[PDB]
């Protein structure tokens, strides 16, 4: 669940700690992740956290209760994903069509104790199952209302049709929309086709994708992405046991917005090679290189080396180093667009960064303890300083510790804490959870988050499971109503399902 540079959140994790709005509320508890309200990894800023859904990029994403696992990748091992990934990758993984029919609903409602703060109700479903020996489907969708504190609506739906062409091949057809109101409106639609083959010589995954997004204003603007993607994984035994991965991306984004020659385009080509090599049982060496060619901005090399060595049964060491970048977007690279103003800038350079990490983990008898040092050294962060202009920031450093501790206090009691500590050119967060499996069915959390001048915020949380079909969860957040961010608030959730 925790290792160096990488964190994993489970359905069971989310299910115990229902968010109020989006998954950022849970993802921010992972080591090296803050909200600044958008996800920020290892100090690097939001614009360098990359958000994929089933490995596909996207620019509440996914109903929490529909998420199977969230994978968080930080720092060097995340360079491979290109621009937007210098701080790392959040990868949100969904539930998938199944040989048997499957429904779930969820209702959740969070009521602030202060009427100043505004209440939330959200609501979602997932249906999945077979049609045919060769066809399977899965639909999920959500509706979300959040009153204005003295509101805002979201609706999304996404469908997947899955076709088993062969026992060794699957195509996925996907499509759906998200819509948001409150005036400010946004409508987004999405199409994808996916081929996954398992072959004698390894595996393959090709992706086509289209995204539109329209935004209305208190004038309209439309954005569209085309993507193509190929990835091979070929295990080899030559010299040493290893798994060669080869991958290519092609990417077009178009923007039309007559708040400013109203159209703007950009194409992206890339190759990457990672080779994960077993030098010896217990030692992993994993070089890789990624070429990103940008239509405005030329070429960007992102070479990386990562490695791991085991130190007996109970310890492991991990280090890596990698170059990474962020290319500017169409708003920032084009002087004709003015936002309120701030102006694009045709002579912008891409942010570059050299990200280094080194960590140890201990693991024994349900005990887990990791510490990781990181240091990122980055250049031309794009930043806003009358008519202002997007600019390149001068050099900077980030450096922290990530720690993760997990302690079984008893068979059905466990204590867990997650630490993030950085200096930039000296703050820390601590996220802790005391968990009690009182019964098979009954489950209890105390949770705290401590910022550091330092201050504290504690929640309590309870859950009961009647059956496969029904379960219930309820909780107080900000127990002690610490103010001078949200006050104390009561929430309650019900999940029905017919697996
Ligand atoms: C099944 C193909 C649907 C394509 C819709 C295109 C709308 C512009």
């Amino acid at each position: 669940k925790q290792a160096p540079g990488v964190s994993i959140i489970t359905a069971e994790d989310i299910r115990k700690r229902p968010p109020v709005n989006d998954l950022s509320e849970i993802i921010r508890t992972m080591p090296g992740v803050n909200l600044t309200r958008q996800i920020d990894i290892r100090g690097m800023g939001p614009e360098n956290t990359l958000i994929l859904v089933d490995g596909k990029p996207v620019s509440n994403w996914v109903p929490p209760e529909e998420v199977e696992r969230i994978e968080v990748l930080r720092g060097p091992a995340a360079a491979r994903y290109g621009s937007g990934a210098a701080g790392g990758v959040v990868n949100i993984i969904t539930k998938r069509p199944t040989d048997r029919l499957r429904g779930s609903m969820t209702v959740f409602t969070n009521i602030p104790e202060s009427s100043k703060d505004g209440a939330t109700r959200r609501a979602n479903f997932s249906l999945s199952g077979p049609l045919t020996e060769a066809l399977s489907f899965r639909a999920y969708g959500s509706a979300n209302k959040t009153d204005s504190d003295d509101g805002v609506r979201n609706r999304d739906l996404s469908g997947m049709l899955s076709w088993q062409v062969t026992p060794d091949q699957v195509v996925d057809f996907e499509a759906g929309f998200s819509r948001q109101g409150n005036t400010n409106r946004m409508y987004r639609e999405n199409y994808a086709i996916t081929h996954n083959g398992t072959w004698s010589f390894g595996t393959s995954r090709f992706v086509a994708q289209y995204d539109s997004t329209r935004n209305n204003r208190l004038s309209a603007s439309k954005l569209e992405n085309y993507r193509l993607s190929g990835e091979l994984n070929l295990p080899l035994h030559a010299l040493f046991e290893q798994v060669l991965t080869v991958g290519a991306e092609w990417n077009k984004e178009t923007l039309n917005d007559p708040s400013s020659s109203p159209k703007s385009k950009a194409e992206i080509r890339a190759l990457y090679v990672e080779d994960n090599i077993e030098l010896r049982p217990g030692t992993m060496l994993t070089p890789g290189l990624r070429l990103d060619d940008h239509s405005d901005f030329g070429l960007n090399w992102s070479p990386s080396l990562n490695a791991s060595q085991t130190l007996g049964e109970y310890f492991t060491v991990k280090a890596g180093i990698a170059r990474a970048f962020k290319a500017p977007n169409l708003y920032q690279s084009n002087p004709n667009y003015l936002l309120y103003y701030l102006v694009g800038n045709e002579n912008l350079d891409a942010e570059t960064s050299v990200n280094k990490e080194l960590g140890i983990e201990f693991r024994r008898d349900g005990w887990v303890a990791g510490l990781t040092y990181f240091r990122n050294d980055y250049k031309n962060k794009i930043v806003a300083p009358n008519i202002l202009q997007w600019s390149n920031a001068k050099k900077a450093v980030v450096e922290g510790l990530e720690g993760n501790l997990l302690v079984p206090l008893h068979e059905d009691l466990s204590w867990s804490t997650n630490l993030t500590y950085m200096l930039q050119s000296p703050e820390y967060t601590l996220n802790s959870t005391l968990d009690w499996q009182a019964s098979e069915r009954l489950s209890t959390q105390l949770t705290s988050t401590i910022y550091g001048g330092t201050y504290g915020i504690w929640g309590v949380s309870a859950g009961y499971t009647f059956s496969e079909n029904l379960s219930v969860r309820g909780g107080v957040s900000n127990l002690f109503d610490k103010r001078l961010e949200p006050g104390r608030a009561y929430y309650v959730s019900m999940t029905t399902s017919f697996l």
